[PDB]
């Protein structure tokens, strides 16, 4: 067993959302995917097997898909279509996903709050708070 599995493992449904508009606009995100974006709900799908973390995402908007080891850069391909290079680490419980692209950044926090697994989006002084809870 280990922290991640017992934390985040499993099946998760987005319950509510807050300034993600704003956050997908200090992204960079465009009108048209910010709208149709905004709608999903998600469900997010955590496993983990061995060393290999993996997130899955699944909605009306976009399937998809990241496998990463802790620690370990990687190229992504978000669901706005940016490629980025993305670093997750597990920090005192929190995972912590880094993306870089053009220069920017912005970090993407995943962490256990009761009963919710709460997703914390940072871009600039721009943050939206998305809760899942489990499906
Ligand atoms: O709703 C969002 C938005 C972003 C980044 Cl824009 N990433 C993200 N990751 C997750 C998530 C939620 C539950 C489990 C795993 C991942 N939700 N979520």
């Amino acid at each position: 067993g280990s922290h991640m599995c017992d934390a985040f493992v499993g099946t998760w449904k987005l319950v509510s959302s807050e300034n993600f508009d704003d956050y997908m606009k200090e992204v960079g995100v465009g009108f048209a995917t910010r709208k149709v974006a905004g709608m999903a709900k998600p469900n997010m799908i955590i496993s983990v097997n061995g060393d290999v973390i993996t997130i899955k995402s699944e909605s009306t908007f976009k399937n998809t898909e990241i496998s990463f080891i802790l620690g370990q850069e990687f190229d992504e391909v978000t669901a706005d279509d940016r490629k980025v290079k993305s670093t997750i680490t597990l920090d005192g419980g929190v995972l912590v996903h880094v993306q870089k692209w053009d220069g920017k950044s912005t970090t993407i926090k995943r962490k256990r709050e009761d009963d919710k697994l709460v997703v914390e989006c940072v871009m600039k002084g721009v943050t939206s708070t998305r809760v899942y809870e489990r499906a």
